[PDB]
């Protein structure tokens, strides 16, 4: 009744171009947290059944190996096929074999999370729901739990309302498993935002980007300007930048370490589940390649800063010139440029942070570029709204809500000033980047 009209006004703020969850573990919009914890009272791997829930008839359940070669097909034409909207956008995600052999391969990672739906006899693969295990860090308390992602429904049975069902299965098959939290982030509107930010573009191929209808040319400036004004270096500027090696970890994983726990919600990576998400399955074309991580080495060998970014591209309808557009989407940093300082907020340690992500960001772009990136994707999260202004991220219009599965926490900041601007006042709190 009133958590309605804080829905609208929520709602209205992210505005641009509930019979399921009325009975699950979330904060409502109305409750103001009184203590951080779980919403659903203390539940136990025998509490919770080992039935996969029955769905409507003609349908079953399957679980998919990473590993296999014509399970992770299905997925990625089922995702690539419908997890664009319109069917007339004139683009679509493609998710190729490389990616889902790093996101979906996660260390902890079992195949009995990477659910599905099926048709019984035609062996269509119609949904797919994901979890991948980690540990989180709600404001200083340590949360096991799980990342669901990959969420899709084919597109000629949406109103099906079989996403409860979804959400339903993978809830129990976490469940029995005795884990029972989740952080789990959509675009669209649901019944308790921790956080919000915001997508931002950076050109890389403005030339490219406008031809296509992802960019467009403002009031009073040609084709040619907005050429000039993107244009970027062949070359890297930040002395001894490396690719990130095997060797490189004990160093870059205490400099991340260090680093991340300022933030009230941040992933704990244990130094093996760190070492997969940054380094890629090796050996792949540079077209391939799905991670990309570098490091600063200073000449006595200190591991100063770390950063790194990830590639999934659209492919592109209806467009003589171009088949497809290169999407590199900023991903975790780390940086040692305001360790000296005792206060994050101390105007001369943020101006000191603000200089060397403005410099390694940069020096990111030119190495997507480099990678045959159009745009250069980055949140308002983390430290991100130090940069972003000065480095041409241009405003996108996408508003990533996070979400936590059964825990209480007050509002995190997600770099947004209450008039979606950018704060560059208080940065963000938000720690973990989903995909
Ligand atoms: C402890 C661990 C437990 C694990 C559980 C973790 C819980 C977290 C799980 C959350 C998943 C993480 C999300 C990601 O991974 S994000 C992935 C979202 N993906 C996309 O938007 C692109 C592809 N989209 C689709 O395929 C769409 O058809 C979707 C699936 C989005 C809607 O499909 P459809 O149009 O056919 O809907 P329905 O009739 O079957 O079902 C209707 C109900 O579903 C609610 N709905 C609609 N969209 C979403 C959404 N994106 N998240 C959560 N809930 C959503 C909706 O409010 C309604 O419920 P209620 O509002 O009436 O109650």
């Amino acid at each position: 009744d009133k958590a309605k009209k804080l829905e609208n006004l929520l709602k209205l703020l992210q505005l641009n171009n509930h019979k399921f969850w009325r009975t699950q573990p979330v904060k409502d919009f109305d409750e103001k947290v009184v203590e951080e914890g779980p919403i659903d009272k203390p539940k136990t791997p025998e509490d919770i059944s080992d039935k996969p829930l029955p769905l409507l008839s003609s349908f079953e359940w399957c679980s998919i190996d990473v590993d296999n070669k014509k399970q992770l097909e299905d997925v990625f034409v089922l995702l690539n096929e419908n997890y664009v909207e319109d069917r007339d956008a004139g683009f679509r995600f493609n998710y190729t074999k490389e990616f889902f052999n790093w996101a979906l391969k996660s260390p902890g990672w079992k195949k009995d999370w990477h659910i599905g739906v099926r048709v019984k006899e035609t062996q269509k693969l119609v949904a797919f729901i994901s979890a991948i295990p980690v540990t989180l860090g709600v404001r200083g308390k340590q949360v096991p739990s799980v990342e669901i992602n990959f969420l899709c429904v084919h597109k000629q049975l949406r109103s099906k309302r079989l996403t409860p069902v979804l959400i339903k299965e993978i809830t129990r098959r976490v469940n029995k498993c005795d884990i029972w939290h989740a952080l789990y982030t959509a675009g669209i509107v649901l019944p308790a935002p921790v956080s919000t930010c915001r997508y931002t573009h950076r050109p890389l191929n403005w030339k490219k980007l406008y031809e296509v209808d992802f960019t467009g040319l403002p009031d009073g400036h040609t084709e040619e300007d907005m050429i000039a004004e993107n244009a970027l270096p062949a070359k890297t500027k930040t002395a001894g930048l490396r690719k990130l090696k095997k060797e490189d970890i004990d160093q870059v994983f205490e400099l991340f370490k260090r680093y991340q726990s300022r933030f009230e919600l941040i992933q704990i990576f244990t130094k093996e589940e760190f070492e997969h998400n940054f380094i890629g399955e090796e050996s792949l074309p540079l077209d391939k390649q799905v991670i990309f991580s570098y490091v600063v080495e200073q000449p006595d060998g200190k591991i100063t800063d770390f950063f790194s970014f990830y590639s999934l591209p659209f492919t592109i309808l209806n467009n003589t010139k171009y088949k497809d557009l290169g999407i590199g989407y900023l991903y975790y940093y780390a940086t040692d440029a305001d360790f000296q300082f005792k206060d994050r907020f101390d105007p001369k340690a943020t101006k000191a942070l603000k200089t060397r992500l403005c410099e390694l960001i940069y020096d990111a772009c030119i190495l997507a570029k480099n990678a045959n990136m159009d745009v250069f994707n980055a949140l308002t999260s983390q430290d991100n709204t130090l940069f972003l202004d000065d480095l041409k991220f241009g405003p996108g219009d996408g508003f990533l809500n996070f979400y936590l599965f059964n825990y209480r926490a007050k509002p995190i900041t997600g770099g947004l000033n209450p008039d979606n601007s950018n704060d560059i006042k208080r940065r963000s709190n938000v720690g973990v980047v989903m995909l």
